[PDB]
């Protein structure tokens, strides 16, 4: 019936990419799946105002990070997508080499295999050749790698703004539309 | 006698990136050669309240992006590094596939023979398999991947404390210290 | 404005390596920054006559292996280089794979990024294909393997005579004169 | 009917491990076949008490280094395998490359050839790259990197034990059992 | 205290090259370490008015090229670097192969691990594939390629300036400037 | 009935050499035809007597650089092989990547499906990763690296006696013999 | 005025089909260049009744294997091509490593370098994965490996008669033709 | 109990060695399962006085090449070895490229997979990149490519000492001795 989206989040910081993430998709009335590591929480704490436990409200269901037989856990599970926002260079490379041993790698692998649209929001800086070629290749996997990078011809106001921007652009790789941004039109 | 640093500007928004390395690196009693592309000014008229005049007046000399006999693009002239900022992908894949036709792309590519340290801030979202295998081959060849994503932990107030948080992030690869950032130290 | 050197010890035999390594780059008046692994504790226990408090007192700094908000773990920490002594092929795999889940491997995740000098003492034998190549391609994205094998050309008349040996061509690579070892001039 | 093994001495330091590997083999009963570099017999005279004609004293059979003619040259010749101890990086990169221009390089290329068992105690820190590509790819061409690194979990009280169980653990490749090392059996 | 360097001369034309880079340093007041291997000595006598004595006289030591036990083969030997000068095609796959069965050789697979700055003046032309995939995959293990090719623009009025000028840029990776050759500042 | 070759100028250091290639070519009964970059007339002007329309008189017929529409820019046109001396690494980058955006690129891009003799005088030193990966790769396409790196076997007695051997080596390539110089018959 | 072909001969048993193709090319009025190894000439002595000093009377020149200074170590030496037969693994090992020590691989890699047909007459066998990689790159890079293995199908009444189809096979590479062996064309 | 060799026949030239290598394994009590192509049998016909008929009377089984029911098209069917002699390139590539159409190719494909000695007695000259492609890639996946390339220095008489010799260095590949051809043992 409805369209479902795995949100995971991981310990890389930009907590407010994944919490605003789950407020967009809740607007546009997708069953939202959210998954939360064990440094994803932390930092949830030390950048936001949010609770951990405020965070989960904001979506319809959670899954704990190891529960392996959680049902977003097989790809016998029908879902359209995965999101990992911010995504660490730890899970990252947990996607890359396949040694998923908890359910934000396993469900990342899970969509992989059954050809479900992936979308890594990587986050560092300066990037390795490690960090480059676990993109390239995951890249080559299926996966898609959004840097979290602020789009400074929108003229924003704030912060805020610019994350809107970057959540917007973000979901648009599910065929879904904020309306939450100007979109570029030219000069 | 003073260190000498090429700071060359592409037409990626995100022009306030390279402004604020130009101040940072004359603060630092740097010697500064600044590059512009056509499209880097056009993004700085449109994104900034700078004029291409003003950037210009930020550094201590300034070429002409078509003008291949100017000093720097000569590897006997002697420089200690060079930083694109901010990094278009279409000046990303100059420099990863070798096509040095105008300024910017060939010091960047002496730079890279003479072994000099050369940082890139490419900046793009999603990243393709083109721009992966670009910034990851060219890393090989020498260079530093540089995407400005911000740094949420530090708790900034506005746009500007995130932005001085990644020019002094940039600015550590060339062993210099703007102190105009809070450096991590725990919690 | 003193040196920063992270010294990290991880479950491969050979833990006498890291204690010297700890005793000389403290006689050199490097600051030193701990961290063992849990496995790199029970072999200090093991082996030696030191107990893991003993081995604490050696470093200026020590940081618990699972915080990952350690000082060490960002790259606007400032540090001069790292040596994970002895280095198990998990951590050398972690390093290379990237799947920076303890603070051993996200620190050496960050020197590399950074470009800071990594040090690898890899101990294993015989070696399969996936240590070699994990070892190949961790080269290849910056760190140095250095196989603790020892320098019988040296003379030596006792075990820890040849431990010093290798202790000082490790910090030799850090730039680092022990002074404690007879470097080789002919016959 | 006795098993022959090939014994080959380069100039690497560490000339005892050869030495008490054709030890060994003679308390097995093991048919040898010496050939020593010219430089094996230079570190044999430098580092140990033994003279090569000592050494050449321990083997059953010995071979001209430049005795392309020498039975062990020829795939015809029966034989069970070859251990290069030490194994120099020069011999190393002549194995990996091909070139064997000399009795050593080219028994091994035989060995590899007929699909014999062969060990190369490659002895060298640090390694560059130039030395793990040579290691990896002889590796997949077939055969057995074994860095002469000590096992100090033995809780060894002499040099001497330590290379007692390194020829153990060599031996073991070749499935012979010296029974002179303890073998891992938990705490 | 003073900054040693490795000056490797192989039997590739250009003779010339290495001698002048031992006076430079020298002028410098950089310590060198001669090694030149056979055909080295008989390109320098076919090619220049010197003989091997006197090019050995222009460097504070000099080591046999069969010496494997002499200081510089040993990464416990403190250096800043080595220049191959020329560097022929056979040497550049020695070192490539990890071949190191002379003291050059040797001494550069010893400079690559010690990650030390090592420059190959490899001069061969037209390359063959071989050529550049030394040379290629050499560079990546550390190794820096200086193809000696003549910088027509400084507009020189003999053979020794255009040699002057490429020793020069040799010697800047090394961080050593001879001030002996204009450098480029856009057109005169 | 005349032998047809194409000869292409860059702006490299080096531009006598084309100069030569032309009067060379031209005394042995070639019908040629010249193409000459930008900044390959600015190089002539700079470094050499001559004047760019002096050169154009050298050659039997000359293109512009811009000119897609010239004839040799096709295949149907009849050629015996193409020499681009000097050439600068933008070109040899242009012809490797297949990016032919002008006449020079585009005719060496026609040049290797035609597979017609392609001789790159590649002129840079030090060479970065970048341009031996684009050296290596373009040969495997069918062209023919030649650095103008001088002969001093011949012992000359001028830079123009080192010239005339250069050129009279490129000619060999195309199976021309200029007969200026002194081949090698030992010592 | 005549056609140049280098003849090179090393030390792999099959020294006979050297000797028969010196004589097939003296037949067809080719001028001949012999270069014969150290092992060459003691396989010669070996398995045919000729001394090498027979075999030299059998070319119009012959140069030293360690002569550097020869002729044909030049690519400024005009010659049609080059043929090493028997080619032994060492030899093969040489010229793909680029390893060109002697005349003989040296005269080889001035053939691939000035685009001159070199045709290796590699025998070996079983072959490993060392020979084989040699065979596959050295290929690449312009070579002609030709194993000798006999033609059954023309019906031999001797070994002298399969040498003779092997030699004008081998020939048929430099588009000469012996005559002297019955070519296919149906049963 | 008795060992089993699946023998193999392809349309390369060189009947007679597969014919030989059946008598020979039938003196070494081994039983042998034969597998003929097509073309394989119009070989035999014409360079031998066998008839099909007669070679598979020395053989204890026989299957028809297109019965992909036969018992050795079964990985569960026990068998210790294969030997393709002659090996076609068809037949080459067949194993190679895994299209497995018919017995032959079908039962190497389970001997791979089985990890079961696999001999390919490849037949072909000169060789293409194609052919060595094959070669290396087959030979990294477990096979063993053996040219059956002639040993002149066991000093023959006729052609079959010659054959006598590559078909008892083929067995010793399968741990068997022919014992009826001189091995080497020096001169
Ligand atoms: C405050 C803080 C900020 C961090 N930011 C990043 C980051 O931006 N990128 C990154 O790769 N790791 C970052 N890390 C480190 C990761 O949290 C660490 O590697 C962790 O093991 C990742 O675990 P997870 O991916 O399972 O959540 C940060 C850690 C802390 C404490
Ligand atoms: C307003 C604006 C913003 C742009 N932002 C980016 C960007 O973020 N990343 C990028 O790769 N290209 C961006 N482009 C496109 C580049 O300007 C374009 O590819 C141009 O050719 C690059 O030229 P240059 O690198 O020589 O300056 C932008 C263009 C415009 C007009
Ligand atoms: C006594 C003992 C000795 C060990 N020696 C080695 C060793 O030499 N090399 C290795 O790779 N692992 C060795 N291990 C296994 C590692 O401790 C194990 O793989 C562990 O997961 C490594 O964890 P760490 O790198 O986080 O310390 C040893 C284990 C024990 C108990
Ligand atoms: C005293 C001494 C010790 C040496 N130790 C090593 C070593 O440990 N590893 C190495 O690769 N080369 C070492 N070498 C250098 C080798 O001997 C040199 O590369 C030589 O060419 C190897 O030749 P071989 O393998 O034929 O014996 C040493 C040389 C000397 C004189
Ligand atoms: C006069 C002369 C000039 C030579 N020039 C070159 C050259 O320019 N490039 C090259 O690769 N080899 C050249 N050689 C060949 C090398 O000397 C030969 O390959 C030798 O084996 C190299 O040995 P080395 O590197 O140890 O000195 C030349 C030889 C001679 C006699
Ligand atoms: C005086 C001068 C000399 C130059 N020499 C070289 C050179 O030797 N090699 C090179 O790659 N570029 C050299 N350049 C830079 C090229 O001219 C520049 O990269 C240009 O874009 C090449 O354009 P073209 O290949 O279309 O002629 C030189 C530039 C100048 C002004
Ligand atoms: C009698 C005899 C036969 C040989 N046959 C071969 C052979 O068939 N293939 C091979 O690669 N090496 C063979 N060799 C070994 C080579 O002679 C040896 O590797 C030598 O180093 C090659 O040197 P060269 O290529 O410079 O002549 C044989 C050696 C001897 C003594
Ligand atoms: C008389 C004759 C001799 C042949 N010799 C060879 C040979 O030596 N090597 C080869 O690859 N093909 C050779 N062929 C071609 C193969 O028979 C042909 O490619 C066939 O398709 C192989 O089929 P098979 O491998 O299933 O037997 C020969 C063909 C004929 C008629
Ligand atoms: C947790 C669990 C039962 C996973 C199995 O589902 P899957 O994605 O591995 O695929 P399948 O439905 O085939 O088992
Ligand atoms: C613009 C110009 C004259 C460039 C030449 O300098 P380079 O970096 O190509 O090196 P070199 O000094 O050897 O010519
Ligand atoms: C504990 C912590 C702050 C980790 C992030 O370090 P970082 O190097 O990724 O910081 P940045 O890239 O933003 O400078
Ligand atoms: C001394 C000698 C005979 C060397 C050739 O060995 P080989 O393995 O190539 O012999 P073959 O392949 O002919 O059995
Ligand atoms: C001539 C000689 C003694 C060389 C050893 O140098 P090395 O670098 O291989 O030894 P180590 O690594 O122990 O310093
Ligand atoms: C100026 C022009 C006609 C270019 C097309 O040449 P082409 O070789 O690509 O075309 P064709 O394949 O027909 O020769
Ligand atoms: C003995 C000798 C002169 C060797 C140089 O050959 P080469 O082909 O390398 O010289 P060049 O490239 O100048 O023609
Ligand atoms: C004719 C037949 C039964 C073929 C199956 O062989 P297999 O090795 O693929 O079967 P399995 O894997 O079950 O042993």
């Amino acid at each position: 019936r409805r369209r479902r989206i795995v949100v995971a989040m991981t310990g890389a910081t930009g907590a407010m990419l994944g919490i605003k993430v789950l407020i967009a998709l809740r607007r546009l009335n997708v069953e939202t799946h959210l998954v939360m590591s064990k440094w994803a929480e932390a930092t949830i704490k030390y950048e936001t105002d949010y609770h951990p436990s405020n965070v989960r409200a904001l979506a319809d269901y959670v899954h704990n990070i190891n529960d392996m037989a959680a049902p977003v856990s097989s790809g016998s599970f029908r879902a359209d997508g995965m999101i990992v926002v911010p995504c660490s260079m730890k899970t990252l490379a947990a996607i890359h080499s396949g040694f998923c041993d908890d359910l934000i790698s396993r469900t990342a692998d899970v969509m992989l295999k059954e050809r479900r649209r992936l979308v890594l929001v990587a986050r560092e800086t300066p990037l390795s050749e490690i960090h480059l070629r676990n993109m390239l290749e995951v890249t080559r996997a299926g996966a898609v790698i959004f840097p979290p990078v602020p789009a400074f011809y929108i003229k924003a106001g704030s912060i805020e703004d610019l994350i809107d921007q970057s959540v917007g652009r973000m979901l648009d790789l599910f065929d879904l539309d904020t309306g939450d941004f100007e979109r570029w039109n030219g000069w």
